[PDB]
C-alpha cells in the first residue's frame, strides 16, 4: 500500500491502525472491505452529490476550488454512480436533479437485448413519431426496458422445476447465438446440396462418401437448433410483447374506459382480443400493477353499476374482498395436493398464445421450424433458411421492406400494365391474327393468336419481357396491306409497355429503396447532430470542445432518464425529495412536462 | 513491377495505361465510385446471387426438359443436368440476356407446365433484370454522382 | 413532379393552416394545438 503510489505515509499507517491483529498476524480483507466500505460509500456518495451541486451551480470560487479538487478527488470513484437529470417543472426553471445508479441496473442496460430495444426504439421514434408523442413513446419504452432489465436480471417438484426452469434461462441467454449457429448450419447443408447430382433417381453423386450422412446430421441438428430458438424466444421476448399488450390494455381500461364507455370498433381484432381476458383472473401478469381492477372498479362503479363492473372485469362476488383482506386477512394458503396441474386460467393461456401467434417474429420462427421439418422429408426445402440472411443484415431488410413500400402503387400499376397488354391483345386478335405464327418448319402453324386466353398469355409473356416491344420475336409485316398500323402497334406497345410501364415499376422499386435508406440515414444525423429530449441544435453546443458530446452524455443522456425513473420507482416513496416527488407526481398523472421541450441549464444560467 | 513483367511479356505494358485514370480527376472520381458503396454492393451482389439460386434450385426441380441448348444434336446438351452447369448457365446467360431467361431457352407451347413456366420468367425478368441489376446500377451512379 | 405536387399539397394541408398560414411549430406547444386550432378557430366549414 505504501510502494502502490496511491498513499502516503500518514494514510498507510492510519489504514494499519485499524488492523484486528487475530493472533497470528492476519486480517482478511474481504471481511476489512464488507465492514468498512458500504457506509463509507454511501456517505461518499451523498457529500459527492452535496459537492456537485455545488459546483455546477456556484462556479469560479478559489475556496470553492480547492474544495473541488477534493471533491474530484473524490469524485474519481463515484463518476459512474451519480446520474444527473434537467427537470423543467415547479419553478419554470430547469433543474439540476441527481440520484444514483446501480451497478445492477448498469449491466442490464450494457445487456444486447437492451440494446437492441433501445436502437429500435430511436429508429421508430424519429421515423414515425413527431413530438406531440415523442415523450409518451419515450415514457412507454422506459417502462418497457426497465422490465426488461428485470427480467434479463431474472435471467419432486423441486427436482425438475429447477433444473427446466435453468434450461429455459440458458435458452433465453442463448437465443441469438443459437440464430447464428442455425444459419452456419442452413450454410452448410445448402453446401452440401448444392454439392449434389442427378442419374427420376436422387443420388449425392459428386462425392465419394463422408457427405450423405452428414447431410442428415446436419438436419437433425439444424431442426433441433430450430426447436431451442423457438423455445428461447417463446422465454425471452414474449415475456415483453405480452407485458407492452397488458400495459396497453390496462391503460386504455384505466384512462380512457375502452370496454365501459368507449366499447371498440368491429374490425380492431386487438380490441377483441383484449375484451377475451379483460374480466380473467391474472389479468396483469407482467405489468407489476395487480390493482388497475380495483382502480377502474372504483373510477367507473358509481356510474356504470358495481356489480356490473365487477361482473365483467372478473373476480365476481368480491366487492368485498378488500375490506376482508384489510380486516383479518388470511395468513397464507397451501397450494393443493389433489390438483397439480390445471391451476393456470385457460383463459389467459389461450389469449397467451393467440398473443403471440400474431407477433410478427414468433411467426417467422414458426415458418423457420416448420420449414426444418418439411426439409425433413425433402431435403431441398432446407434452402427456405437461406433467406434469412436477408433478415439478419440492414441493407437486405431494406431491400425487403423496399419491395413491400409502395405496396398499393406496385399492384396498381401492375394492373395497368395488364390492362393495356389486355388492349394490346384484343387488337392483334382481331387485326394482326396472321402474324402470330412461331413455327419455323412445322408445318402445323403453332397460332398463337388462335385464342384469347392463350395470346393474352403470349403477350404478357414474351412482349414484356423482350425488352423490344413485341415485333422483334413475331414475324415482319412486309406487305402492303396493314404494314403501317402493325408499325404504330409495335411503336406504341414499345412505348406504353416496355419503356413507361416497366420504367415506372423499377423506378417504384428503386425510388423506395433509397427513401428508405435516405430515412435511415437521416434518423442517424438527427441522432448524431441533434438532441433527442430538448432538440436546440448542433450548433448552440459547438462552443466549447467537445460540448455537445458531453451535453449528450452528461446532461441529457437517455440511459439516465431511465435510470431517474427507475430510482423514483424503487425509490420507496415519502423518502422523496421535492423534485423527484414532483416528477413521480406528474409521471403518475401521466402529464410529462417536466422534459425540457425548448431550453436547457445552458440556455437558462450562465 | 508491371514494368518488369513487361519486360519479359511485353502485353504487360497495356497495365500502363490505367495511369490516366489517377492522373486525371474525373477518372478518378469514377473509381472512387466503384469503390464507395461497396458493402451495399457485395450484399446487393449477394442477394443477386441468391435469388438466381432460388431460380436454379426451381428450374433443376421442375422445368429441367426445357433448358437443351442445342439446334441440331443429336446428342442433348441440357444445361440444367446439373445443378453447378444450371447455376452457372443461369447467372451467366440469364442476368446477361436482357430480356429474362426464356428468350434464350425454349418456349413451353404446352398446356402441362406453361402458366407456370410464363410466371417463372416474369418474376425472372422482374427481380433479377429490372430490379436487382437497376438497383446496382442506380448504386454506382448514385455514388459517382 | 405530379405524385410531388399532390404530396406538397397534402403536407401543407396537414403541417400549415389554410387561412392564416402562420405555420405549426407555432401552435405545436400545447398538446394538441394545431389540431384544436384547425378544427375549432380556423375552420374552412365554419368560415362557409
Ligand atoms: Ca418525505
Ligand atoms: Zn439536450
Ligand atoms: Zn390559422
Amino acid at each position: 500500500m505504501e510502494s502502490h503510489k496511491h498513499y502516503t505515509q500518514s494514510e498507510t499507517e492510519f489504514l494499519l491502525s485499524c488492523a484486528e491483529t487475530d493472533e497470528n498476524e492476519t486480517l482478511d480483507y474481504e471481511e476489512f472491505v464488507k465492514r468498512f466500505h458500504e457506509p463509507a460509500k454511501d456517505i461518499g456518495f451523498n457529500v459527492a452529490v452535496l459537492l456537485t451541486n455545488l459546483s455546477e451551480h456556484m462556479p469560479n470560487d478559489t475556496r470553492l476550488q480547492t474544495f473541488l479538487e477534493l471533491a474530484e478527488s473524490v469524485l474519481n470513484y463515484f463518476q459512474p454512480f451519480l446520474g444527473r437529470i434537467e427537470i423543467m417543472g415547479s419553478a419554470k426553471r430547469i433543474e439540476r436533479v441527481y440520484f444514483e445508479i446501480s451497478e445492477s441496473s448498469r449491466t442490464q442496460w450494457e445487456k444486447p437485448q437492451v440494446k437492441e430495444s433501445k436502437r429500435q426504439f430511436i429508429f421508430d421514434v424519429v421515423n414515425e413519431g413527431g413530438e406531440k408523442e415523442k415523450m409518451e413513446l419515450f415514457v412507454n419504452f422506459c417502462e418497457d426496458t426497465i422490465f426488461e432489465m428485470q427480467l434479463a436480471a431474472q435471467i419432486f417438484w423441486k427436482k425438475i422445476i429447477a433444473y427446466q426452469q435453468k434450461l429455459l434461462n440458458y435458452f433465453a441467454r442463448n437465443f441469438y447465438n443459437m440464430r447464428m449457429l442455425a444459419l452456419f448450419v442452413a450454410f452448410a447443408i445448402n453446401f452440401i446440396l448444392l454439392f449434389y447430382k442427378v442419374s427420376v433417381h436422387y443420388v449425392l453423386e459428386e462425392s465419394s462418401g463422408y457427405m450423405e450422412p452428414t447431410l442428415r446430421i446436419l438436419a437433425i441438428l439444424h431442426t433441433i437448433i430450430s426447436f431451442f430458438c423457438i423455445i428461447g424466444y417463446y422465454c425471452l421476448k414474449v415475456p415483453l410483447v405480452i407485458f407492452k399488450r397488458e400495459k396497453e390494455v390496462a391503460r386504455k381500461l384505466e384512462f380512457d374506459g375502452l370496454y365501459i364507455t368507449e366499447q371498440p370498433s368491429e374490425d380492431d381484432i386487438k380490441g377483441q382480443w383484449d375484451r377475451l381476458v379483460i374480466n380473467t383472473q391474472s389479468f396483469p401478469n407482467n405489468y407489476w400493477d395487480k390493482f388497475v381492477k380495483r382502480k377502474v372498479m372504483d373510477k367507473y362503479g358509481e356510474f356504470y353499476g358495481r356489480d356490473r363492473i365487477s361482473e365483467l372485469l372478473g373476480m365476481d362476488k368480491a366487492a368485498l374482498d378488500f375490506s376482508d383482506a384489510r380486516e383479518k386477512k388470511k395468513p397464507k394458503k397451501d397450494s393443493s395436493l389433489s390438483a397439480v396441474l390445471n391451476s393456470i386460467d385457460v383463459k389467459y393461456q389461450m389469449w397467451k398464445l393467440g398473443v403471440v401467434f400474431t407477433d410478427n417474429s414468433f411467426l417467422y420462427l414458426a415458418w423457420y421450424m416448420t420449414m426444418s421439418v418439411l426439409g425433413h422429408y425433402n431435403n431441398f426445402f432446407f434452402a427456405a433458411h437461406l433467406l434469412d440472411i436477408a433478415m439478419g443484415f440492414k441493407t437486405l431488410r431494406t431491400i425487403l421492406s423496399s419491395v413491400t413500400h409502395n405496396g398499393k402503387q406496385l399492384v396498381l400499376t401492375v394492373g395497368l400494365l395488364a390492362v393495356v397488354v389486355y388492349l394490346y391483345t384484343v387488337v392483334a386478335f382481331n387485326f394482326f391474327r396472321k402474324f402470330y405464327n412461331k413455327s419455323e418448319d412445322g408445318d402445323t402453324p403453332d397460332m398463337k393468336c388462335d385464342d384469347m386466353l392463350t395470346c393474352y398469355m403470349f403477350h404478357m409473356y414474351v412482349g414484356v419481357r423482350a425488352g423490344g416491344g413485341i415485333g422483334d420475336e413475331i414475324e415482319d409485316p412486309a406487305g402492303d396491306e396493314y404494314e403501317i398500323y402493325r408499325i404504330i402497334f409495335d411503336i406504341t406497345f414499345f412505348f406504353f409497355v416496355i419503356v413507361i410501364l416497366l420504367a415506372i415499376i423499377q423506378g417504384l422499386i428503386i425510388d423506395a429503396f433509397g427513401e428508405l435508406r435516405d430515412q435511415q440515414e437521416q434518423v442517424k444525423e438527427d441522432m448524431e447532430t441533434k438532441c433527442f429530449i430538448c432538440g436546440i441544435g448542433n450548433d448552440y453546443f459547438d462552443t466549447v470542445p467537445h460540448g455537445f458530446e458531453t451535453h449528450t452524455l452528461q446532461e441529457h443522456n437517455l440511459a439516465n432518464y431511465l435510470f431517474f425513473l427507475m430510482y423514483l420507482i424503487n425509490k420507496d416513496e415519502t423518502e422523496h425529495t421535492g423534485q423527484e416527488s414532483y416528477v413521480w407526481k406528474m409521471y403518475q398523472e401521466r402529464c410529462w412536462e417536466f422534459f425540457p421541450a425548448g431550453d436547457c441549464f445552458r440556455k437558462q444560467y450562465e
